[PDB]
């Protein structure tokens, strides 16, 4: 037989293999097994295969596996600052984000990442800006909010958002999310337009509220013991490469998200575009700037206020 690869690693996610994560995951590790002349090997496990997203932190941070992406939010149990980019209504337009992302914002969290011994690339990759889902009715407003059983992501800052909104939420990993809906363990949830595609979302929501609630994407983890294992060159080429596909995921997830209304509504979506003020409004006065401002601390938060600040 052909001997294994000197490392063959692997890369957990939590998306759909239609998804831009999982094309463009395909074609980074073509290009790295080519690269490398054979030497690294990034075995691709998409979906949840190997288990979930509170799972899978656990066994980036263990070497379970090698490679992982993250949400931020999802992190920050760990990484406490890696929420900060998660602040409802924070950033008005990908301009802004990307400026801080892949600026000092986004320096400053991936500091905080490797404190916390993880590695971490430099450029993070798209999910979106997110949006409602409903099997009850929409939400034009915050008080529409009041009682919803919303499913978010297993995080502190979903969690305040959504109870700040007077809203349910349940704390339920990606993979449980279409059963949940469907049987109406909740009544709705949360996401950009491109999952709600690609994981047909569609098939067990009514509705689709354009709440644009916060932006957020995936940090690509890697195991640290495991990267430094890499020897110099072949981590250079893993790091390009890397960082490569997401700049080409970032450009596909974009176009997704600010076309896929039209698709969607003749899938079994009626959408509605809220107005969004009011629900600013009600995190103010439930006093979620507040709380963040205070657990964040005045450096970060002043950093945070720098980055959505600019205009161009
Ligand atoms: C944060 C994240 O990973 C998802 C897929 O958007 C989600 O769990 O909703
Ligand atoms: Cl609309």
């Amino acid at each position: 037989s052909m001997a294994e690869a000197e490392f063959v690693y692997k890369y957990a996610n939590n998306l759909p293999d239609t998804h831009p994560m999982n094309i463009r995951a395909r074609e980074m590790a073509a290009a790295i097994k080519a690269e490398t002349n054979g030497r690294v090997q990034i075995d691709i496990f998409p979906s949840n295969q190997l288990g979930s997203d509170t799972d899978m932190l656990s066994q980036i941070r263990s070497g379970g596996v090698e490679f992982f992406t993250l949400s931020g939010l999802i992190l920050s149990t760990l990484v406490p600052a890696a929420s900060i980019n998660g602040i409802g209504f924070a950033f008005p337009d990908y301009d802004t984000v990307w400026k801080a992302m892949d600026g000092e914002l986004g320096g400053y969290v991936r500091g905080e990442i490797g404190k916390a011994g993880l590695v971490v690339m430099d450029k993070i990759w798209d999910n979106g800006f997110r949006q409602t889902t409903t099997s009850t009715r929409p939400i034009t407003g915050p008080d529409d909010f009041k009682g919803l059983k919303i499913r978010v992501p297993v995080s502190p800052l979903w969690t305040s958002m959504f109870k700040a909104f007077d809203a349910s939420p349940a704390s339920i990993n990606f993979s449980e999310v279409y059963s949940a809906l469907q049987t109406k363990v909740v009544e709705g949830q949360e996401n950009p337009l491109a999952i709600i595609s690609t994981a047909k979302l569609y098939e067990v929501q009514k509705y689709c509220s354009l709440t644009n609630h916060m932006w957020d994407g995936f940090w690509f983890l890697a195991n640290r013991r495991a990267w430094e294992r890499l020897p110099a060159d072949l981590r250079d080429i893993v790091a390009r490469n890397i960082n490569a596909a997401g700049v080409n995921q970032r450009a596909d997830v974009a176009k997704l998200n600010a076309g896929l209304k039209d698709e969607l509504a003749t899938k079994g979506l009626t959408f509605n575009q809220p107005t969004i003020g009011p629900f600013r409004d009600k995190l103010r006065a439930a006093g979620f700037y507040a709380e963040w401002k205070g657990k964040y601390g005045e450096q970060a938060w002043s950093l945070l206020e720098k980055s959505v600040g600019k205009l161009a």
